[PDB]
């Protein structure tokens, strides 16, 4: 790798990536943020990660948060810190000060703590180091100057001994200074920026390296989340356009579709159905969650629209049976509102439930209700993301939004996600004599050859059917046509007078 | 109580925030969802006639079924008509009736199939010449059939 | 934060009452609601000819149309 | 015909039932004098009318 500085790897989720490799070997890294931000996290976990994969020991040193409860806690995501400090492969060190306490000490304590944590990474032979708020320690009666100067001594004193350390520190506002005393910012090697953006009643964190004195890394604030599995970022801008593209072909559900389809929709393909409320969209993914099901294949349904029982009743008053196919082990559904998370959230629970189960179909029953309330460009990144990952792991897609205004929509997607998405399957209200008919139209395929009509279809128990074109109109796409009839009586089947039946015989 | 009604959620999201009222509703609507009970919920389109989209707050994704009233501009004259726009178990009707109200209530009377343009509330009415074609005057081929 | 394990993120909004503090999570609500096939009147027997039989007990109703409609009478 | 004439309707009424049409209606020295609808035009809330003068059924 061209990268003028030896780099360490975290393996935190994505961090790597952000960092171009992780943090600066003998180098000190400040990860600051205000409260609950994932400060003492980010450092556990950075140690204890180069004690189960490089059997790097290291010494964590806390001020504030007691050495019980670094164990207590760190057990939340499923680490026994306690056996590694049983094997001697992490310790902790303790200087928080006393509930019984008196004042002043925080000069010649910086210097024995110096030769104090010189001892550890001596004794335990560690190559990482963690300090946890270091800023409540001048939080005894200090300002500017004093810190820089000692922070300054720590830091050298660290990078000599050659340790790899990471420290913590606090920040009132979000967007304001850095660090407490604005001064930690320019004292570190690299600056790590955790925050916990409000906005809007929801809560956004995310990580952002401002710096790494020496080399080049990712610029800009990047979402994760904290889990079962500690800390978790999404490059959502490293995702390279690298994914696979074959000729392939797959069933939509539905005959007469695919047919319009040139054959099938491509299994590389992102899928859009756009339509007024009403059209079916809902139906038709049903019918292509249905179809891998009937051909033994693995697809989850995300209804962020309907429950998971009302799924079910729609999808049976339209035949197809969901029941079976959550018990055959072929079909899984999913459910949730949007306003239940935000999009950094929603984004790996989809994710992480197309890992534990593979899918090789997926169908995201309305994007547009992922757009409630967020912002365009927090959307747009949210669905290059699962439509990325969809892309580049060969699971066909089939998502799904709803215009704002029936008949009358000038624009596939009031979010102008259309060029994201591969293919497109259109649908619409047709005020066709007093009567709302709907009708189907195959807008774009990026690889086939697609009709290009504009079919009427009704709906029915058993489904969609997809009969013929309205020829003889005018302003189709204005919602209520206009009739002119250069013929319509001819042929397609003239001959008058009987020509039928009746339920009796024929 | 096994039916709730709400007559106009339009009136809540008076001042309001979006955001904060798509909350209300989710909220009022879930509840009644998993509770069985049964609701029927009023809006009112800012704008008569003309109106581009089912609600200016945008609940309709929100709901099961929906009934949809509109003027209808005929002969100088302000008539109503009702649609079943969706539902989402049954098959309902396509057809935009009429209707009138009296001291009895509500008669849904037929469809106008004689027009255009129904939805942008002024139709345009067009018979000039019925489905019996040109052919009215039936040309005069049947000019052979009666004799002496 | 609750330093040791997860919680809901976010502001949420509870009223104090006569009950003290009510707290109504809105994103906590699951989407589990329960569906049935069953059919009831509205008052209207045509507009429950046209909806397909009735509405069903289980289930949203809404009621566009201007000011002047008639959504009320419904 | 190139004039501004007026029109005025009951919207509606909450309890009664009022009229339906579409009435013109003058102003003089005497006040408002409402007259007959527009009965033959299209599109009249608009503004902008357009009539029909259809030929009938053409015998
Ligand atoms: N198992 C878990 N799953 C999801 N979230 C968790 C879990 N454990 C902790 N959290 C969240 O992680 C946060 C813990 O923050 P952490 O202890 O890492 O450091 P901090 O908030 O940056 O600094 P400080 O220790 O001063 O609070 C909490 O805000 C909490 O909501
Ligand atoms: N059994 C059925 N028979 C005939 N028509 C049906 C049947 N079920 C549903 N429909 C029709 O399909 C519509 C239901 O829409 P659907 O569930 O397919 O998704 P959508 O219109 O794309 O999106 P959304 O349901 O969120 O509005 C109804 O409005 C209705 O006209
Ligand atoms: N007794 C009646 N006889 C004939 N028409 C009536 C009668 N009562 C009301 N109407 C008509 O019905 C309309 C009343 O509307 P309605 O009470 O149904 O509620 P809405 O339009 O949804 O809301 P809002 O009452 O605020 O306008 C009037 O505009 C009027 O034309
Ligand atoms: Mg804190
Ligand atoms: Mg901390
Ligand atoms: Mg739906
Ligand atoms: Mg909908
Ligand atoms: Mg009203
Ligand atoms: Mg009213």
């Amino acid at each position: 790798e061209h990268q003028a500085i030896a780099k360490m790897r975290t393996m935190i989720e994505g961090f790597d990536d952000i960092s171009h490799g992780g943090l600066p070997i003998g180098r000190s890294t400040l990860v600051s943020g205000t409260s609950g931000t994932g400060k003492t996290l980010f450092s556990i976990q950075f140690l204890y990660n180069g004690i189960i994969e490089f059997d790097e020991p290291g010494v964590f040193v806390t001020f504030e948060e007691t050495p019980q409860d670094i164990i207590k806690n760190a057990r939340s995501f499923g680490w026994d810190l306690a056996k590694l400090v049983d094997e001697g492969k992490l310790f902790i060190l303790d200087a928080s000060p006393d509930p019984e306490g008196q004042e002043v000490v925080g000069g010649f304590d910086l210097s024995a703590l110096i030769e104090r944590i010189n001892y550890a990474i001596q004794k335990y032979r560690a190559r990482r180091v963690s300090i946890d708020s270091v800023t409540s320690v001048f939080q005894q009666y200090d300002a500017s100057s004093v810190v820089r100067r000692e922070l300054f001594r720590l830091v050298a004193r660290l990078k000599q001994i050659g340790a790899t350390t990471v420290m913590t520190t606090e920040r009132i506002e979000e967007y304001g200074p850095i660090a407490r005393y604005g001064v930690e910012e320019f004292v570190s090697d690299n600056v790590v920026i955790l925050r916990n953006v409000l906005e809007g009643e929801r809560r956004r964190r995310t990580l952002e390296i401002l710096k790494l004195r020496g080399t080049s890394h990712m610029k800009g604030e990047y979402p994760f989340t904290i889990t079962d599995h500690g800390i978790n970022i999404f490059p959502l801008g490293a995702m390279r356009l690298t994914q696979r593209s074959s000729n392939v072909r797959v069933s939509s559900g539905v005959v007469r579709l695919d047919e319009m389809c040139g054959g099938g929709f491509f299994k590389d393909s992102i899928i859009l159905a756009t339509g007024a409320t009403g059209t079916g969209k809902t139906l038709l993914v049903s019918r292509f969650v249905e179809n891998a099901c009937a051909n033994k294949e693995r697809a989850i349904l995300f209804a962020y629209e309907e429950s998971r029982a009302q799924l079910l009743r729609n999808a049976y008053s339209w035949g197809m049976d969901f029941e079976e196919m959550e018990r055959q082990n072929l079909l899984k559904i999913v459910c949730a509102y949007p306003e239940s998370a935000g999009l950094e959230d929603h984004l790996q629970i989809i994710k992480s439930e197309i890992n534990d189960f593979k899918p090789a179909r997926i169908a995201i029953d309305s994007l547009s209700a992922l757009a409630r309330g967020v912002s365009n460009n927090a959307f747009r990144q949210f669905v290059i993301g699962v439509t990325g990952y969809a892309k580049q792991e060969e699971i066909t897609g089939l998502f799904t939004n709803t215009s704002d205004q029936f008949m009358g929509a000038h624009s596939i997607t009031d979010s102008h996600i259309d060029t994201i998405t591969d293919t497109i399957i259109l649908l619409q209200y047709v005020e066709i004599r007093g009567e709302m008919s709907r009708a189907i139209n195959v807008f774009k395929m990026r690889g086939s050859w697609h009709d290009k009509a504009i079919r009427e279809f009704m709906i029915s128990d058993k489904g969609p059917d997809i009969k013929d074109s309205f020829r003889n109109f005018e302003r189709i796409i204005s919602g209520s046509p206009t009739r002119i009839t250069v013929d319509e009586k001819s042929e397609l089947s003239r001959i008058v007078r009987g020509v039928q039946e009746k339920g009796p015989e024929s």
